[PDB]
């Protein structure tokens, strides 16, 4: 049972992650691992207690498209250990190196991503930050969705682009529904289908923020490339719906992504 | 938490597992899965209870080189559900479709297999049936070790699954195991021995004792120590450290066999001694 990983066992190496929420280092623990060290130095329950509970959510995940939670540290620091992934994140492929994907592959990344989310949701987990930076291309073929945990350890800016309007207008207590995630997905669809971040012709974040939340600005669905199937535009539009209850849930989304997939190379 | 998958959620499809201890099917449940259905025709509380225990073992595993356990069913029949791997088993590649692997790749397959084994052991689980059919090459480049699951349940239900799967792996059995000298011959080391055999498979592209068609004799001879894998068949470009590690691994005397942490060190060492 308990995934406590006693000190001395994990070797820490090369560094990668910034901000708060933690620092991420590439590690070694029965092979190459990833270690996200929260660096929130010396808790102190019930801060300690909260982390143990946050871990509880992670252990509920077992899926090819969800990042493999392997264990957590308490001693050296508070930390979570996951599988390490070769290749780069989708945000990197698309908007940093500009890897041009074949239309067939693009549809597939989407396919897997929806696959993973459907799972997350079926297991009552709201990601609350689905974006192409948290979608990893492992060996550049398999999709691993990460950073969906530790909402709560953050309860006790700059992924605005994926925020649904209800989320964006920091309005009520909990904007986060499955459909909040669906909308974010929509944005990532638009990402794949146009190899671009939305609203790139507006240089004023607050303006984006204001408009998105009011439904005056929305992503420009006509920047999809020609070899992109008509039905993809139809689904993007469905996930991107400003009223949340107009958005499909994932199983239904999944269905559309499959149906339209095996009408493409034929 | 608890992993029981409620009825009729899973979609069974292609039959793949022959086997008299139930069938492996390619399934669908949140994407492609593998479903192994025990089809010992309806328990019997509490075989059921012990079954659930066996999952306790499976849940303990969370490693890239261990076939991802995804959940279990009891509802229609008893079942274990895992990720579906694309690609084929190491058995299939070596012996059925005769894939010639790059020397670098082969050593890598060894490493991973060793890697996963190390972990498997570092969680006090003995495989008891390591062979190249239980080493799966997902996407042709990641080893997922499977079929180490329902140890006790298998060890203790009426049927010829108790027989077949012993016969099914005489080649990988350590001597200690071959001569049923007592109740428990199975060890970290017997696993190391079987691993030593897959090492042979990888380097020789062959099963051992390929020129001894009488299988009853194999059992006698190996148990007595008159027979062991012919290590002069290692393809001429195999690093000579790997040929030594092989020997080290296959030691007839169990306690001369190194354990995985150390094996892993050797494999990683001889890796660095090849491309550069
Ligand atoms: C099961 C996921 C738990 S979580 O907290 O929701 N996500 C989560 C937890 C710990 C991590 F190190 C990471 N990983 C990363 O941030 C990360 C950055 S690069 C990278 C990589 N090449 N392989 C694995 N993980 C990462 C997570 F994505
Ligand atoms: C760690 C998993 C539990 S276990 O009992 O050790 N192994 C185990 C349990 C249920 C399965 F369907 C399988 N899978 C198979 O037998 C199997 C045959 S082909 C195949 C494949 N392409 N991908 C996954 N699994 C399999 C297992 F290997």
């Amino acid at each position: 049972d308990d995934w406590e990983i006693p000190d001395g066992q994990i070797t820490v190496g090369q560094r990668i992650g910034s901000g708060s929420f933690g620092t991420v280092y590439k590690g070694k623990w029965h092979g190459d691992v990833a270690v996200k060290m929260l660096n929130v130095t010396a808790p102190t329950p019930q801060q300690l207690q909260a982390f143990k509970n946050e871990v509880g959510v992670l252990r509920k995940t077992r899926h090819v498209n969800i990042l493999l939670f392997m264990g957590y540290s308490t001693k050296p620091q508070l930390a979570i250990v996951t599988q390490w992934c070769e290749g780069s994140s989708l945000y990197h492929h698309l908007h940093i190196i500009e890897t041009k994907f074949e239309m067939i592959k693009l549809i597939d990344i989407a396919r897997q991503t929806a696959q993973g989310m459907d799972y997350l949701h079926a297991k009552s987990i709201i990601h609350r930050d689905l974006k192409s930076n948290n979608i990893f291309l492992h060996e550049d073929l398999t999709v691993k969705i990460g950073d969906f945990g530790l909402a709560t350890v953050k309860s006790r800016s700059g992924s605005i682009l994926w925020m649904a309007p209800e989320v964006i207008r920091m309005q009520d207590k909990n904007p986060y529904s499955f459909q909040s995630d669906v909308y974010a997905f929509g944005i990532v669809l638009y990402e794949l289908m146009t190899g671009q971040l939305p609203y790139s012709n507006i240089n004023n974040r607050d303006q984006i923020i204001f408009m998105v939340g009011r439904g005056y600005l929305s992503p420009d669905l006509s920047k999809v490339r020609s070899n992109c199937p008509k039905a993809m535009k139809r689904l993007m539009a469905e996930c991107l719906k400003k009223k949340r209850d107009e958005r499909p849930l994932f199983p239904q989304i999944l269905a559309s992504i499959e149906l339209l997939a095996r009408s493409l190379p034929k």
